[PDB]
């Protein structure tokens, strides 16, 4: 997260840390076994680190767990990256509490303007490179796909939506992929991609969650 600010010790509580060897990507909670992420983080060896603030120090409210089974959306394009989002589920349920929950799925699409929470251990400069132990955060409006559309010519799908601002500044970045958008206590949308981080008229590219929740219950119903 570039132009943010420290969260605090598990404020988000839906907010997960991919690991394999080392934090890679975000995720969020979606119930006590399913957690939902961005498809091109996907790898083998998954574990899902919950409760974390500092994710080099161990500080008593973590559970790590690992991942049974993963699935990637059926029509992801890791060219396009269109249909960016893939489920992960964990081998055992996850103990709720007030530091480790779950998000609700949306159960209509946000609208442009609608201001949202975007969270992450992501890099925090434009130029170069400075990752952060703590989590951070950043608040942003939904664009319009108007000017979406205009900032990244025939690349936007009915998939995707920028959020951020359009001066720069401002924004996700590396590191940050997979984790959440949050509006108005519903998930909204995954981290997926970007020109840089926080340059002017390159906002971020979110995957549209609201697209995918008949995908999502039915796959979490099945397996
Ligand atoms: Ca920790």
């Amino acid at each position: 997260i570039v132009g943010g600010y420290t969260c605090g010790a598990n404020t988000v509580p839906y907010q997960v840390s991919l690991n394999s060897g080392y934090h890679f990507c975000g995720g969020s909670l979606i119930n006590s076994q399913w957690v939902v992420s961005a498809a091109h983080c996907y790898k083998s060896g998954i574990q899902v680190r919950l409760g974390e603030d500092n994710i080099n120090v161990v500080e008593g409210n973590e559970q790590f767990i690992s991942a049974s089974k993963s699935i990637v959306h059926p029509s992801y394009n890791s060219n396009t990256l269109n249909n960016d989002i893939m489920l992960i589920k964990l081998k055992s349920a996850a103990s709720l509490n007030s530091r480790v929950a779950s998000i609700s799925l949306p159960t209509s699409c946000a609208s442009a303007g609608t201001q949202c929470l975007i969270s992450g251990w992501g890099n925090t400069k434009s130029s170069g490179t400075s990752y952060p132990d703590v989590l951070k955060c950043l608040k942003a409006p939904i664009l319009s796909d108007s000017s979406c559309k205009s900032a990244y010519p025939g690349q936007i799908t009915s998939n995707m939506f920028c959020a951020g601002y359009l001066e720069g500044g401002k924004d996700s970045c590396q590191g940050d992929s997979g984790g959440p958008v949050v509006c108005s206590g519903k998930l909204q949308g995954i981290v997926s991609w970007g020109s840089g981080c926080a340059q002017k008229n390159k906002p971020g590219v979110y995957t549209k969650v609201c697209n995918y929740v008949s995908w999502i219950k039915q796959t979490i119903a099945s397996n």
